[PDB]
């Protein structure tokens, strides 16, 4: 019965908390047939950069190639319970040239050591831009943002909703206050019925104008100051004054 | 030659469907070395927190720990056109102290069971705030939220896009209609010209004003009205009357 | 000792890439114990719908079911350096009916291929709405959308961030200018105090009103012009023209 000399070799524990950025796991063999062994890290699945963030004592799989010292460690996700913080890549590399720090692949990040959730792409076959769809659990935002000043922006700790492009108009909203701002122009449109915000002008085109104030009135201008009405024109006071 | 006594023991198919909240399955073997063998879930990957939704007929590959009664079933990924109603839950964990219900990790769930996909974040390592990426396919909506009330809405029914704050500020597009509120104030910036509107103000201040209504223009002040020029101030109407 | 017929049966190497919309893949044993095998997909993991996007000469296991022709191949996770474009697909099946295009399940797509990730749910279940999270890294953008036309847009190129819903209400951001369109009204409210703008009105309902132009004053009506104050009306200019 042909069978590969790359086997199973013995369930063992883990007798360390394998250090984020390693890929060696020391593992105790606990089958009766120093004492650990430095094993190499072996998948579970494709597609994952990262090992499992391993914390000791968990029941861990090592695998042997015949006599050799080669040996390798496989996570068996019955310890589940003894993780602390994890922080695992899911990479999908995207470059024709192979090899590969994220510049060549897209991902998905879950980092509970650098607190935050990422969906990330890669400019290395041609694509325009790259993106970043980020939960950052650190500060406390949410951004969906490109390379080129592109964002929408939760900040919690500032009640901030915002649409901003790369040209610094935005809509804002933070707190108890709603800001537009646009270099260009701020347009309104209903049917229409327009209203524009200009760097010059302040313009409104529509049917009919109604502007009630509780309060007083006031409009002033540096310069000249036109009233044209094509039908009867109406002044309604108890007194007019002329300065 | 060594081998582990945890081994593949036979190939079987699953003789019923896995109860959505079940870690074991009733596997029956199928190689010819009640019958029905309850398996305890052996996962094919870690950080995955539920076990597949094995339905009847499914082959699973069981092991066993050498002559013990401790059999385990691992679905082999080989029966995916038997599928229906499939929820996965991704986990990785956030807290220093290990054992964790999803308070103490950050996580990703595909449930059709409960028709959301929901990427959460925890509060259980010092981060300020806890974030929901969730796409509720039940009631139609797609939310980007805090635990505090910050909140982007899609939702789909009402047809609404919203940016929404813990402060009742918001930018609503709904259906046919747009509604801009802030308690402070409302203000658009383009260059030097400003409009803000606030609860005692409407102030527009900027270089040129026109204001053109096809129809009626109606000013009317509670209190006082003042109109100043600092050039000629001019009318022009068929007539102009003073009540 | 009983162990299943089904067993790693030889370490090998692929010898080709494997073609993208393939389940088989031809892999050389190189284990001592034409010369290629045919060998079928082996998933790692449960709700991988794609098999890996194996380069020639990544380590490959090969297993096989007793003396019998059926060979499968499962990427062993040890070469990934030599990825160079990928795209995989995990897909959660969302009917009542099993068999399955992700017609009938929620997904999660990584396509380096086709230049996208997108989170995408389905219909088949009752959901009353589609919905899709995409980064098109193709054309530029970041899409939140339904499939009745409710959309929210980050598109890099026009530098435009937009909420836009299925009745063409919009709040646009584009470059140095913002749009805003609703063909029933928009409306601005800050306490009491409310500016509106419909297809045929322009109306502002507040305490006390102000228009400063550094510039030049024109309100010009087609029709009648009624100016109202409950206190003394005030005219302040140089001189005072009625045409
Ligand atoms: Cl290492
Ligand atoms: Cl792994
Ligand atoms: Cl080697
Ligand atoms: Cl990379
Ligand atoms: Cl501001
Ligand atoms: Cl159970
Ligand atoms: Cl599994
Ligand atoms: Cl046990
Ligand atoms: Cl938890
Ligand atoms: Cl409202
Ligand atoms: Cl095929
Ligand atoms: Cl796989
Ligand atoms: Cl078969
Ligand atoms: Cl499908
Ligand atoms: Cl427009
Ligand atoms: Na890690
Ligand atoms: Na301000
Ligand atoms: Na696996
Ligand atoms: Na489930
Ligand atoms: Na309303
Ligand atoms: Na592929
Ligand atoms: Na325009």
């Amino acid at each position: 019965i042909q069978t590969s000399e790359f086997r199973l070799w013995s369930i063992g524990r883990a007798t360390e908390n394998k250090p984020r950025n390693s890929f060696t796991l020391m593992v105790l063999p606990i089958e009766s047939a120093s004492r650990d062994i430095p094993c190499i890290w072996l998948p579970n699945e494709d597609n994952r950069a990262t090992p499992p963030d391993v914390m000791r004592g968990e029941k861990i799989a090592i695998y042997r190639l015949g006599d050799t010292s080669q040996f390798y460690w496989r996570s068996m996700g019955l310890s589940n319970d003894l993780r602390t913080l994890e922080s695992v890549v899911y990479t999908f590399n995207a470059s024709l040239s192979p090899g590969g720090n994220f510049d060549t692949c897209y991902f998905m990040q879950f980092s509970a050591h650098d607190k935050h959730v990422t969906i990330g792409t890669s400019k290395a076959n041609g694509e325009p831009y790259r993106y970043s769809v980020q939960i950052n659990t650190g500060t406390g935002a949410v951004y969906i943002l490109d390379d080129i000043g592109n964002r929408f922006e939760l900040v919690s700790k500032d009640k901030r909703l915002m649409l901003m492009n790369a040209d610094n108009s935005f809509v804002k909203v933070e707190k108890k206050a709603i800001d537009l701002n646009a270099d260009q122009y701020i347009k309104l449109t209903s049917g229409g019925s327009t209203l524009e915000l200009n760097p010059t002008e302040f313009k409104v085109n529509t049917t009919n104008t109604t502007i009630k104030s509780s309060g007083t009135h006031i409009q002033e201008a540096g310069g000249t100051m036109t009233h044209k009405a094509g039908g009867n024109m109406l002044f309604t006071a108890p007194r007019y004054d002329f300065t």
